[PDB]
RNA sequence: ACUCUGGUUUCUCUUCAGAUCGCAUAAAUCUUUCGCCUUUUACUAAAGAUUUCCGUGGAGAGGAACAACUCUGAGUCUU
């Protein structure tokens, strides 16, 4: 979806400050649907590795 | 310048509260709008309606201190 989305608009993404905010809070939730998974408890210093 | 006029304080009970009950100020629940959002229990902060709580006034009632004289106005108040 996000490189369906970023290789459609390729430009509009940049000027569009609503979206930048709207892709990150998307990431987090992924990442944290991703940690809930793993551990009920959710951490407090996950990697980005 | 006169006779009668009956106190104040305090402890409880029962109710009504308009009023800054309160020249002070919390909490809970619910309903919406949000901010975190990841699940309640806690929350972000504005609104609306409620509940509880800390206190309050007025009135009535019942005991105690009070022990009552008299304050006091009523008046023919007097030379």
């Amino acid at each position: 979806a996000l490189i369906g989305l970023m290789t459609y608009f390729r430009e509009a993404v940049v000027n569009t400050q609503e979206l930048l905010d709207l892709l990150v809070k998307c990431e987090n939730k992924i990442q944290t649907r991703i940690k809930i998974g793993l551990n009920s408890k959710m951490p407090s210093r996950f990697p980005p590795v």
